[PDB]
């Protein structure tokens, strides 16, 4: 039935995290750059009738890599495409933002269908094939389930999202990481224009004067689990896939041009099959991506299939990310899942950019559709939850469309770790910047989230804190190294001995056990740090606290490039 | 009533304690040597001490400066005291407040003179350092201090004035102008006995050398020169003693003589006669003198003696007195009760009676003493703990160990470390092992102090591993823990824990079965050089 979307972990122009992309698409800002010189030098291929564009939306530090964390040698990762670098990153932490880790994750059926459609690297070279970049993740984590990747171009993404919907809910997988990732590394690849690139290097989407789109890239990963599943296991939920569908183009005039029947019969289909009235859906994500003719041909066919159902007008808004970060490609789909799923949490619509005119070729005064450029409050009626929906087609001709919906649900300690110091100092400053930007956070559930929804590893601090002002003053105190007695920190391999007399003594354990159920969190803390494995379970009685979306790992920012 | 002798420690010329004393004794061995230019430049014989000016200041509290400044009597007896403290199995905390009395036997001050070195301050030292309750009095009767000291010591016990006594003497011969039978050739020495009242002693567990069950003290009076002796004072003194306490002649089988080799056949006259008011008996009763051996200790003679016969009393074994050739012509042995024992032989008793022997000591200003002494007649991993001050002596005491066991195949394993838990301080420098066998336990000394690594041994500074012991001080189920463990078999865990400084209770380790603490070697004094600034 529904597909639960129980963790996400995203990095697009202009945003490292999903919480950074929030920020931007609510402040409406625009992450299109030009293309500087330490990627290449545009005014050796620049012709303004050779490449036509000399803008992206580029990714920071594409070259940074943690190896050692992911057990790679040093001297492999210059010979790994940095497109499977990066998604072994966010793939990792989106498995982190649900609370899952290693441990947990060992031996799941969990599938993994990663969007990728280029591999330039590789080609530069002269490890690198598209089978291995979705194997690394199974590889390391040791799941079970498929791992497979999806080159239809720029519905990569969302046709993945599909084959793993289909798999969850023939119960062939209990678990699926999908998602996509793009990188635009050399002049040629981007370059290839075919008419394809706008010369303002602006995707222009729904407006009269779109011209083509800019290339952006992006890395994007969703956790999605069955909604029974997700509930029982008492998971943090975005959002519910309620229906998907993919379908061909076929023959069109061109192999890259876009057929309106395609378009239409996927959407109407998917409405039909699901029971999905058009009405219901107050927003959607186009595929959006400013070309000529390729929007209004998209917005005559979503129209259409709108009309057929109802003559209620300008109820349903749209708009595309596109606008803010550009064309991410093989991530186009989870980038665009991730921002309405950001906007369902926040109860927000924000501004999709470039619109000044409406295309000429498209009339919505009488349409179900209307372009948002206001940042507002999503407006349900009733009871009723929001619903959207998001599309991506690809230049093969392979299309995707899926409809999202809102789910509606019926002193701590705090403790830390990381494979090194210093990436334990950067832990320590994500979530200081993290309580700080987020007043309301559950200090309970913080905790719980910290304790049983994170790998314990070598470096380790803990603290005591009852209030955001204590637990921001004891982050500070850590990082300032400033003495603070409710702080405590140990390198495990260095304290093994300290241990020992916990691990083998009868009285010690049953000690130790009635510390940890009479809530004695100071004794429990300075253990812990020092490596004693604590069954968490038993700080909790009657009431338990629940999983929530936390930074994830913050990866070693080492740099790897060609050899 | 009866007074038991619970603790002894002992160094004399030849002799840095009281095993090397018994094994010289029992080899016949003279100490005896030339006075080297050392010391001052050449009788030119002597019984020595080696290193007089070996201290361990810091042990005591003491800065290293003043140590110049002290009397190494002062010092010496320091030492040995508490040596004796510790031979009987008790230590600073368990000495803390006890009444306690301090009887010293000293009779010169030669070192204050070369340059605090009170008399008064010498007997104080112990006090002092232990914070002992019961007088400290410096007794000066010359020769006869130390039993003159043992005297008061059984008189204040019996009369429940204190409730332990540490007796002894100490005498040093520094310098030149302090300095067949043809006189006597000066010794060095310094001893000290541990004395409780015997139903202490016994309600209390200690391990008992010996009981005295007679003593006595006069004085010579008008002699002809104040330091000739009184043939009849001598006589009075044994008869009244004798008399008082119920002690039968014929139930003495040695007596150790003043014998300073002068006066001797003074001596043996007046003992003979009293011995011969009671019995016919002929030949029946030892004498000897271990100033054959060591020379004339001088204040110190009272307390080698004694112990001297305490360990013929434990080996069941009499030894050889020296240097006897031919009968002193003034006195005839034939017919006499007594009879010069020079052989190395078993010490007989009849029908399971205690063996019974006395020791005279006579100062040369006319006081007297003789005291009677009478045998006593008493009706799986082991966890052994050592410590120290500092490393240098917890590997010295290591040795010490190692010897005393290899030297005493039949050493008692659960006594010794039981006497190693309860009858030790627990200082700052710690090791500790198990052993199920003198092998094992040979061969852990062995391993330690060879550094060959042994996962039975466990060693640490206690100042360094503070932090590492707290989980079990405060916390009630580690406490729960820690007694389940010393409550009670691992003891690998015990150890470590111990060495590391965490306090353990040895009494947990031990149900309805309790071992005894028995005599071992005690700690083994920095030796560091001290002599005039």
């Amino acid at each position: 039935d529904a597909i639960a979307i129980v963790g996400m972990s995203g990095r697009y122009p202009g945003a490292r995290n999903v919480r950074e992309y929030w920020d931007n698409l609510v402040h409406a800002r625009n992450a299109i750059r030009d293309i500087p010189t330490s990627r290449w030098d545009v005014d050796k291929y620049y012709d303004p009738v050779k490449v036509y564009c000399k803008s992206m939306g580029m990714l920071d530090d594409i070259e940074h890599f943690d190896p050692l964390f992911f057990n790679i040698p040093p001297s492999e990762a210059e010979l790994m495409d940095p497109q499977h670098r990066i998604f072994l990153q966010e793939g990792y932490k989106a498995f982190e933002d649900a609370g899952y880790n290693a441990r947990t994750l060992n031996e799941k059926k969990c599938g993994v269908y990663l969007g990728i459609m280029s591999n330039e690297y590789g080609v530069m070279l002269n490890g690198n094939s598209f089978a291995i970049a979705a194997a690394r993740i199974p590889y390391f984590l040791n799941l079970k389930g498929p791992a497979i990747p999806i080159d239809t171009a720029c519905s990569s993404s969302l046709v993945g999202t599909h084959l793993a919907r289909q798999a969850l809910i023939n119960k062939e997988i209990d678990m699926a990481l999908v998602g996509g990732v793009s990188l635009y590394l050399t002049p040629e690849s981007y370059m290839s224009m075919a008419g394809m690139l706008s010369p303002d290097g602006q995707c222009k989407a729904f407006d009269n004067g779109a011209n083509g789109f800019v290339p952006g890239e992006g890395a994007g990963a969703l956790v999605l689990k069955r909604l029974k599943d997700a509930e029982a296991d008492r998971d943090h939920i975005y959002g519910i896939i309620i229906g998907s569908g993919i379908n061909q183009d076929g023959k069109t005039n061109g192999i890259t041009a876009p057929s309106a029947k395609s378009q239409m019969d996927l959407e109407r289909d998917i409405y039909e099959t699901y029971g999905i009235h058009p009405e219901s859906i107050s927003y959607v994500e186009m595929h959006g991506t400013g070309t000529k003719q390729g929007d209004p041909i998209e917005l005559e066919a979503l129209s259409t299939v709108f009309q057929e159902k109802t003559d209620k007008k300008q109820f349903c808004a749209i708009g595309s990310v596109k606008s803010n970060i550009g064309h991410t490609s093989a991530a186009a789909g989870v980038a665009g899942v991730q921002k309405v799923l950001l906007c369902m949490n926040h109860k927000t619509l924000v501004p999709t950019l470039n619109f000044t005119t409406p295309n000429e070729h498209f009339e919505f005064e009488h349409s179900p559709l209307y372009v948002n450029t206001e940042l507002k409050p999503w407006e349900t009626a009733d009871g009723k939850p929001r619903r959207a929906c998001v599309s991506s087609f690809g230049y093969s001709g392979t299309n995707a469309h899926i409809v999202i919906e809102e789910y509606q649900p019926e002193s701590a300690l705090f403790v830390l770790s990381a494979k090194k110091e210093k990436q334990l100092k950067a832990y320590a400053e994500a979530m200081k910047d993290f309580v700080t930007s987020n007043e309301d956070i559950d200090l309970e559930d913080m905790a719980y989230t910290l304790q049983t929804g994170r790998e314990a590893m070598d470096y380790r601090m803990a603290f005591l804190a009852d209030s955001r002002e204590m637990l921001i003053k004891a982050l500070d105190d850590y990082l300032a190294e400033m003495p603070n007695g409710s702080i405590f920190a140990a390198h495990v391999k260095t304290k093994k001995s300290e241990i020992k007399l916990f691990e083998t003594d009868h009285d010690a354990k049953a000690l130790l056990q009635t510390w940890i159920e009479k809530k004695r969190l100071e004794k429990v803390a300075e253990l812990w740090v020092k490596g004693l494995q604590i069954d968490w379970n038993k700080l909790y009685g009657e009431y338990t606290p629940r999983r929530i979306s936390l930074p994830a790992y913050p990866f070693a920012e080492e740099y790897y490039w060609l050899p």
